[PDB]
């Protein structure tokens, strides 16, 4: 149904993330996929860039949401 497959919209759109996160997300915004998206977006490259979630955030809009361009820039020496 919707649920199951907002669910496997969420966690398709992010890399790295689980179901389960990908279903707690979802709880947290109430099934709104778009914003559970945006929020584990900036969790991964939170926890990859271990800057501030607030950095994350900025880095992730420079990168128009991209989240493979954002992290390829804060993996680069
Ligand atoms: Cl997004
Ligand atoms: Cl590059
Ligand atoms: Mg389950």
């Amino acid at each position: 149904g919707e649920l199951q497959r907002k669910i496997m919209e969420v966690e398709l759109s992010v890399h790295g993330v689980t179901h389960q996160e990908a279903q707690t997300a979802l709880g947290a915004t109430g099934g709104d996929v778009v914003s559970a998206i945006r929020n584990l977006k900036v969790d991964q490259l939170f926890h990859l860039s271990s800057r501030s979630r607030a950095d994350a955030w900025r880095i992730l809009e420079h990168y128009q949401w991209d989240l493979s361009a954002a992290s390829r820039y804060v993996l680069a020496r």
